């Protein structure tokens, strides 16, 4: 059996302790090496570390940090951990920011509201499905007939700064049968969400900035929600207008017009929407970096799939193109969109690592960094390399068990009884369609990679028709 350790590591003195790791993580060695130089320095994949924001935003910093594939699972286990107003860290935005309601992301599943809004969301995603097709092949075209035009003109195409649009008119039209350009929002929504996503998640990003400035305006206290707050409305008033559909079965589930609103926009806008400018501009900076043979040879399987069945793109052809699937599953892996899960411990914990146990005790935040669970080197082998075949076949399949992206195993379903991602299944679709769109369109592509406060900034410099 694994010999007992104790936690290593700690954390500093009152007050400097925090800021210096903070420093740290924001400036001097970024997150990655963040936690890996003191993975080196105690010896241990869990230890005792600060994590963001501390100062007048968090009340305590203090966190045991999980960073292996062995203990990071605990976070998922909900009889072992409480998934309460934890959703950011370890401090929750303001709920001025969500209209006085603490939404379905922050709630634990012991809370009946939990199950109403999940089911709600299920059920969004479900009555969605013969339009998400139709709708992501419309609006993406439109994207890359975009990036072309601007390729054309300047040498190099922004890809975050149209594909943010055609996120968001993807959503509208595939949710709730709406195009923003018909109401009220017009092009807007990108530009008021992304301040909104700023007013709650501030604390945990930085900008580019100096340190000087972006401590102090950033990094220290809240931005007040009152200056989001027209902003948000003209989001709200959107959703009332457009959800008429999933409104009614609210109604059926239970929940109040006004409550399941918030929630609608909460889990399109900032759920979805958020999640999806993180994710794609990711997927093309992978999938580029993979190189041209393994673009023709995506441009190749998807090709002869979709001939093979008819001209016609389904849920079933998607099942032929191994080398996609393989592929969308590697770029989850690789770099999770999300980096930050935590947990609160309910009770007095065991926690298996590789080559020890730790205890941990009730009450106590636990916190993994998840790609260092995702890349552990003693669950898979070429752990850095990016492997676009990882994941096909019998064996490779198998594998997915250890895909987290979700918040929870790639092989488990999203239920009311969890906290796993409630769109699972549809971030996985949409990124293949992403795929999908890319290499039936072109041969292969490069692209010029830069920094963003999310995600990736990405342009590309040549697009290869086919
Ligand atoms: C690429 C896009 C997405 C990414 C990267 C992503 C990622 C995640 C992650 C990491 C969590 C765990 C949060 C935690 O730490 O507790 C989560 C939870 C959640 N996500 Fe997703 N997500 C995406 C899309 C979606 C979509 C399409 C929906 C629509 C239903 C959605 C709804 C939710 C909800 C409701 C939760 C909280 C689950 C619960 O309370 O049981 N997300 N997501
Ligand atoms: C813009 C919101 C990003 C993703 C939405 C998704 O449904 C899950 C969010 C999960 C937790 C909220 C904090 C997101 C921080 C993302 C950037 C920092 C990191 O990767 O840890
Ligand atoms: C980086 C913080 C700026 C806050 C924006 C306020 C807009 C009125």
């Amino acid at each position: 059996d694994l010999p007992i350790r104790n936690i290593p590591g700690n954390y500093g003195l009152p007050i400097v302790g925090p800021i210096k790791d903070r420093w740290d993580y924001f400036y001097d060695q970024g997150a990655e090496e963040f936690f890996k130089s003191r993975i080196r320095k105690y010896n241990s994949t869990v230890y005792r570390v600060n994590m963001p924001p501390g100062a007048f935003i968090a009340e305590n910093p203090q966190v045991v940090a999980l960073l292996d594939g062995k203990s990071f699972p605990v976070l998922f286990d909900v009889d072992k951990v409480e998934k309460k107003d934890l959703f950011t860290g370890t401090y929750m935005p303001s709920t001025e920011l969500t209209g006085g309601y603490r939404i379905l992301s922050y709630l634990d599943p012991s809370e009946p509201k939990h199950e109403k809004l999940k089911n709600l969301l299920f059920f969004l995603l479900k009555s969605s499905r013969n339009r998400i097709f139709p709708e992501f092949q419309a609006t993406y075209s439109e994207l890359f007939d975009s990036l072309e035009k601007e390729l054309s003109l300047k040498g190099k195409a922004d890809f975050g700064g149209s594909s943010d649009g055609t996120a968001f008119n993807f959503l509208a039209r595939a949710f709730y049968g709406t195009n923003p350009a018909d109401t009220k929002l017009k092009a807007d929504a990108p530009g008021l969400i992304t301040k909104w996503v700023l007013f709650n998640l501030h604390p945990l990003l930085s900008i580019g900035l100096p340190r000087v400035i972006e401590e102090p305006l950033i990094h220290t206290f809240s931005l007040p929600p009152a200056l989001v707050k027209s902003d948000y409305q003209r989001l709200y008033e959107f959703f009332l207008e457009s959800a008429g559909e999933i409104l009614v079965e609210a109604d059926k589930l239970g929940i109040s017009r006004e409550e399941a609103t918030h929630n609608l926009l909460f889990a399109t806008c900032f759920n979805t929407w958020g999640g999806m400018k993180i994710l794609f501009p990711n997927m093309v900076k992978r999938i580029g970096r993979a190189g041209h043979q393994v673009h023709n040879r995506l441009a190749e399987e998807i090709r002869s799939v979709i001939k093979s069945n008819g001209g016609e793109l389904t849920m079933g052809a998607i099942e032929k193109m191994e080398l996609t699937k393989s592929v969308v599953y590697e770029c989850l892996r690789f770099e999770p969109p999300v980096t930050a899960q935590y947990g609160r411990a309910k009770k007095d914990l065991v926690i298996e690592s590789h080559d020890a146990a730790f205890k941990v005790k009730a009450g106590e935040m636990l916190y993994g960094y998840q790609p260092l669970a995702t890349r552990d080197p003693k669950i898979f082998d070429r752990a850095d390399e990016f492997v676009p075949e990882r994941f096909v076949g019998e064996e490779g399949e198998k594998l997915l068990r250890h895909v987290l992206w979700s918040n929870g195993p790639e092989t488990e379903t999203p239920t009311v009884g969890n906290k796993q991602c409630a769109g699972k299944d549809f971030v996985v679709l949409v990124a293949r369609l992403f795929v999908i769109e890319i290499f039936r369109r072109y041969d292969s592509f490069d692209i010029e990679v830069g920094t963003s406060p999310l995600g990736s900034s990405v342009n590309f410099s040549s697009l290869r028709k086919a």
